[PDB]
């Protein structure tokens, strides 16, 4: 009793959109992101921290799956500006364990067991004041992801318009959290302020989200997840899809041009985040098959 | 030509109100602070800005405080100490907003904010309120002709409203106001800033319309009506209708939140309109209560 297969996939458009994304970055960012190459002992300080954090929750996560989560941090920070490798490791761990939370059936969502682990992490890696800002944002993200599961507010914000949708994603895609745990990496006063006002997150939300949405569309509709801007257009209609996609390209371009008004080091961090997320997204098994050993729901 | 939106004052006021009556319906209710409450607030404001060395009159404090009196959600208030705190913090950062930036001494003012926050709030909420107040005044200061403010207020309504989530003080407002209500959902939306992101356009479009003449006279660029041609009534009308449509869109989406939270959001937007149209600050450009503080 067939449903709407023609709306089930953006796979027809995969090559052309990938090409167009890359052309856009080449014309407006130019500088290619840089990957951090951790060592193995060093990677096992991150991963055993990740396993320790989610271990109380009772679900095993493979090293392969951790790898899929951690790549976004390796590719989308600004390695040239790092001064707190402890803060960098915190962001690797915090990113990864909240990625697990994102992928979990909400039955496993135990704040009483998981929150204490998040405080544990922020304390090993951050000075006591930055540990406070990182913990607040991690708490706020995991609480948001959880209460908004099948939520009326999410329904309305994901159906009305792109600008309502992106307003939801400032928090839900995790970028506000990202900024508020990453500023200790850089010890840059201006970026720290843009991080704490959330202006940093507001400038980078669309560039992160549009890319994530395109490449996670197939998995998300097969699972009934509504948080994806391409559900706002008719992806079965090539003409309509193209107009929508160009509108989203225009969004990214305008944000990138305004990020250029920020000071030199802040804009490097912002642009490495957006462009690094795109390199990571296109290179990661997470977004290559619909359902896999690193991206299928962790069900309970 | 582009100097003024005076010609459209009556029509735009009419249209704002019609929009609220059809979409919000329920009218703001003013808080009637008692005397002991009101005198405490003003004395507190004067103590806070005294280290900056400038006089603020009672009628200037009253004009600032009216937004809190009109734009909270009285029938849901639980903690009047938190309400008094929002009165004081709102007012003293309004003074900061009106201060030409040589006066901004963080080492003298930040301790004042900290002590206000600790007096009226518990230990956890005092930290959230203080960080939000600190972020606001720092942002107002660091963006006085910054290039970032340049790009974000010139490019599109998009970048502009993104700047105003912080710069119009609404993120700060939410983070100091959630203790008033003790409503866990509202507290989450406040701390994620989703509450601020939902209410920014409604507050800003109204504020920008009625503060345009003052801001343009005094070389101030943070105003969405500067994005469009107020020379041409037809272009102004198109732009003003696009802004009304934005407000409507936000209000209709706000009616997805839980009943109480949506009450607070909508009383904030509608109450700001009522206060703005009754406040001398938002008539003319130079007067008793909106003059730069120098
Ligand atoms: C805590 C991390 C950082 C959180 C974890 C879940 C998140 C919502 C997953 C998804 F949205 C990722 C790949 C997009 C990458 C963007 C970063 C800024 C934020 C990404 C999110
Ligand atoms: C925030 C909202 C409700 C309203 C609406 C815009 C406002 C009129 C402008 C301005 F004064 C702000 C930045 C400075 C003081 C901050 C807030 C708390 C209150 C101040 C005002
Ligand atoms: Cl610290
Ligand atoms: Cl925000
Ligand atoms: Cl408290
Ligand atoms: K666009
Ligand atoms: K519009
Ligand atoms: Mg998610
Ligand atoms: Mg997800
Ligand atoms: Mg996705
Ligand atoms: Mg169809
Ligand atoms: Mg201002
Ligand atoms: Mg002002
Ligand atoms: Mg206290
Ligand atoms: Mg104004
Ligand atoms: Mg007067």
């Amino acid at each position: 009793g067939a449903q709407d297969i023609g709306r089930s996939s953006v796979r027809p458009y995969l090559e052309e959109c990938t090409r167009r994304f890359q052309e856009m970055f080449d014309r407006h960012v130019v500088t290619r992101p840089t990957k951090v190459e951790l060592t193995d002992a060093e990677l096992r300080e991150v991963i055993d921290d990740c396993n320790a954090a989610v271990a109380p929750l009772g679900k095993t996560v493979s090293d392969e799956r951790w790898i899929s989560y951690v790549g976004v941090v390796l590719w989308s920070q600004s390695p040239r500006h790092i001064k707190d490798m402890e803060a960098f490791k915190a962001v690797c761990v915090l990113n990864c364990v909240t990625f697990v939370w994102d992928d979990m059936d909400p039955a496993l969502h135990d704040f009483g067991l998981f929150l204490p682990q998040l405080r544990k992490i922020c304390e090993k890696y951050y000075g006591p004041e930055d540990a406070e800002v990182a913990y607040e944002a991690a708490r706020a993200f995991v609480t948001s992801d959880h209460m908004f599961r099948d939520s009326p507010i999410k329904a309305a914000l994901c159906t009305t318009s792109p600008e309502q949708y992106f307003r939801f994603r400032v928090t839900d895609i995790g970028v506000d959290f990202w900024m508020k745990m990453s500023y200790p990496i850089y010890r840059h006063p201006e970026f720290t302020e843009h991080a704490k006002t959330s202006l940093a997150a507001r400038m980078t939300t669309r560039g992160l989200t549009i890319v994530n949405d395109f490449y996670s569309y197939d998995r998300e509709v097969s699972l009934g997840q509504i948080t994806n801007c391409f559900r706002l257009c008719d992806v079965s209609d090539e003409t309509a899809f193209k107009e929508f996609f160009q509108a989203r390209l225009d969004d990214m371009i305008e944000d990138i041009e305004c990020i250029k008004a920020f000071d030199q080091l802040t804009q490097d961090v912002f642009l490495d985040l957006i462009y690094g997320n795109f390199v990571w997204t296109t290179s990661n098994k997470r977004y290559k098959t619909a359902v896999n050993d690193v991206n299928s729901r962790i069900q309970a």
